C-alpha cells in the first residue's frame, strides 16, 4: 500500500513447462477461498485435533492441511520443501500458500508450525519429531502427499530418479505440447528393471514407512493415530503408465506398506489407508505423459456435468466422508476413494471418445486446454478473483519461527 520501489508488477512468465514467476497476493487469496470453501460445510465434528502434514504446501498436501485445521480445528505441523524470497526474488507459490496458512491460522487461533526441509532425509524427520514433542506432545493424523521427481536415500546416498514408463511394451501417446500448443505424440520404452526400482524408492512407500517408524520411536505418534498417503488410480485412458507401468509398481508397493502400517497402528485402534485422489493440474503436469490433454478433455466433460472440482474439494470430502466419515467409500483393496466423480461411465465414455479427435486446429475448442492453462496458472497465483494484478505487491513475506 505505501508506494515503495521494494513491490513488485508480477506477470505470469510460462518458459518451457514451468511457470517461473510467482504472484503473493494471488497465492494468499487462493488459500482464502479453500479456506472459505472448507466452511461452507462448516466444522467437521470428531475429526483429528493433531496433525503432521508431509508435503503441506501445495495442492492436496495444502488442502489437506486447510481442512484439517480450518474444518476440523486441528493444530497443525506442515513439512515441506520451498524457495524462502530473497534479495528481490520472490519464493516459491508453496512458500507463499504456507505464510498465507500461517497468517489466517494465527488470527483464528489455530497452532501451525512448519518445517521447511528434504522431508526424506533423517535430520528433518528428527527436526520434525523435536517439534511435535515441543508443540504438540504427540499427532493423532500423518497425512503423507509427497510428490517428488528424485530422493536421495537417507541411508545409501543413492539419489534415486522416479520415470513415468510402461512395463513390458513401449507404449505410444498422445498428448499436448502445451509450449508449442500443438498435439503431439511420445513413444515411450518399456521400463528397464533399475528404472522400476528406482520409481519405486521415489515413489513407493519406503518414506511413508520410514516416517511412521521413526514417529512411533520417539513415542509421538498417539494410540489411534491415523495415516493416510495420497495418490492416483484414474482409469482407461491412462492406465498403461498411472496403473501398470514403472509408477504402477510404487503404488502396489504403496498398498503392501499400508497393510503393515495398519497392522502396526490397528492395536491401538489407529488405521492406515492409501487415499485415491481424482486427477488435477499440478506444477509437473504440463511435462508428464497424456496429462495435459487428459485433463483438458476430462475439465470439459466434467465441468459439462457440474462435477469438476479441485483440491480443496476433493480433499475435504475425503475427510468427511470417508477418512473421518461412518460411510466411507472403499475399494477392493481397501483403499480410500474420493475419485468417484472421476470415474463416472458417462464421463469416461466421453472422453475416450474424443481422444483421437483431438487436433492442433480443435484444440481449444473441443477440450478445455483454456481451462487447463488457467488452473496451471492458478498454482503460482495468477487468475485468482478479487486480486488486482497491476498493482505492486511485496515479495518478501515471512513465516513465523519455521524450523529448517
Amino acid at each position: 500500500l505505501v508506494p515503495r520501489g521494494s513491490h513488485m508488477i508480477i506477470k505470469p512468465r510460462v518458459r518451457g513447462f514451468i511457470c517461473v514467476t510467482t504472484h503473493p497476493a494471488g497465492c494468499a487469496a487462493s488459500v482464502r477461498e479453500q479456506i472459505a470453501y472448507v466452511a461452507r460445510r462448516g466444522p467437521i465434528e470428531r475429526g483429528p485435533k493433531k496433525v503432521l502434514v508431509i508435503g503441506a504446501s501445495t495442492g492436496y498436501g495444502l488442502a489437506a492441511r486447510i481442512a484439517a485445521a480450518f474444518g476440523a480445528g486441528a493444530a497443525t505441523l506442515g513439512v515441506f520443501f520451498e524457495r524462502a524470497p530473497a534479495d528481490a526474488k520472490p519464493g516459491t507459490a508453496g512458500w507463499y500458500n504456507s505464510a498465507a496458512f500461517h497468517d489466517e491460522a494465527a488470527a483464528r487461533g489455530l497452532q501451525a508450525t512448519s518445517v521447511n526441509g528434504d522431508a526424506f532425509s533423517d535430520e528433518i524427520k528428527h527436526k520434525t519429531i523435536d517439534a511435535i514433542r515441543r508443540d504438540l506432545g504427540q499427532v493423532d493424523l500423518v497425512v503423507y502427499s509427497v510428490a517428488a521427481p528424485r530422493r536421495t536415500h537417507p541411508k545409501t546416498g543413492v539419489t534415486h530418479q522416479s520415470t513415468l514408463k510402461p512395463i513390458g511394451h513401449a507404449v505410444r501417446l498422445r498428448g499436448i505440447d502445451t509450449d508449442n500448443e500443438a498435439i503431439k505424440e511420445t513413444l515411450l520404452q518399456p521400463a528397464t528393471p533399475d528404472e522400476i526400482a528406482d520409481t519405486v524408492a521415489v515413489m513407493g512407500g519406503e518414506d511413508w514407512r520410514m516416517w511412521i517408524d521413526a514417529l512411533d520411536a520417539a513415542g509421538v505418534l498417539a494410540d489411534g493415530a491415523k495415516t493416510t498417503a495420497f495418490t492416483y488410480l484414474g482409469e482407461q485412458v491412462t492406465h498403461d503408465i498411472y496403473w501398470n507401468g514403472s509408477i504402477g509398481e510404487a503404488k502396489k508397493d504403496l498398498d503392501r506398506t499400508v497393510l503393515a502400517l495398519r497392522g502396526k497402528l490397528a492395536a491401538r485402534g489407529g488405521d492406515a489407508r492409501v487415499s485415491v485422489l481424482k486427477a488435477v493440474v499440478t506444477q509437473a503436469s504440463s511435462a508428464i505423459p497424456m496429462m495435459p490433454l487428459y485433463l483438458s478433455l476430462l475439465f470439459k466433460v466434467m465441468k459439462a456435468r457440474g462435477t469438476h472440482e479441485g483440491c480443496i474439494e476433493q480433499v475435504d470430502g475425503l475427510l468427511r466422508d470417508s477418512l473421518y466419515g461412518a460411510q466411507p467409500h472403499v475399494d477392493a483393496e481397501g483403499r480410500l476413494r474420493a475419485d468417484r466423480l472421476e470415474l463416472d461411465p458417462a464421463v469416461q465414455a466421453r472422453v475416450l471418445e474424443l481422444w483421437d479427435q483431438v487436433t492442433d486446429d480443435n484444440l481449444y475448442t473441443l477440450t478445455d486446454f483454456a481451462g487447463y492453462k488457467a488452473e496451471f496458472l492458478r498454482l503460482f497465483g495468477f487468475g485468482i478473483d478479487g486480486v488486482d494484478y497491476d498493482a505492486p505487491v511485496e515479495p518478501n513475506v515471512r513465516i513465523p519461527n519455521l524450523i529448517e
